[PDB]
RNA sequence: UACCUGGUUGAUCCUGCCAGUAGCAUAUGCUUGUCUCAAAGAUUAAGCCAUGCAUGUCUAAGUACGCACGGCCGGUACAGUG
């Protein structure tokens, strides 16, 4: 199951502006950068063995 | 600038101090037109304090669902300033 479908959002209606909705920043979310992060971390040490 | 002078005797030569002389640093008195520097509640009380200020800090890079502002899609996690 997809977590970012699932995410409670809030409506915010005030008079004179036009009506929006906002939700918060996922965190401890599992993102293309998070795994390129730690295949660094791994090529790092690679690296100090040769 | 390696310097002296007056004072004890009726008069003289001495010892010997007092006073006289020139710097410096604290206060004080009188006086004071122009410019450059410049010390400044140490001395008696490390005695007592009204009031105000004198230590705070964000980058692309720890944490933003404050519309407090703000552009588009409009479930389509999180645009950006903050
Ligand atoms: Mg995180
Ligand atoms: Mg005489
Ligand atoms: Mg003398
Ligand atoms: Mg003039
Ligand atoms: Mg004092
Ligand atoms: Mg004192
Ligand atoms: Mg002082
Ligand atoms: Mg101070």
């Amino acid at each position: 199951d997809d977590v970012r479908q699932y995410v409670v959002r809030k409506p915010l209606n005030k008079e004179g502006k036009k009506p929006r909705t906002k939700a918060p920043k996922i965190q401890r979310l599992v993102t293309p950068r998070v795994l390129q992060h730690k295949r660094r971390r791994i090529a790092l040490k690679k690296q100090r063995t040769k």
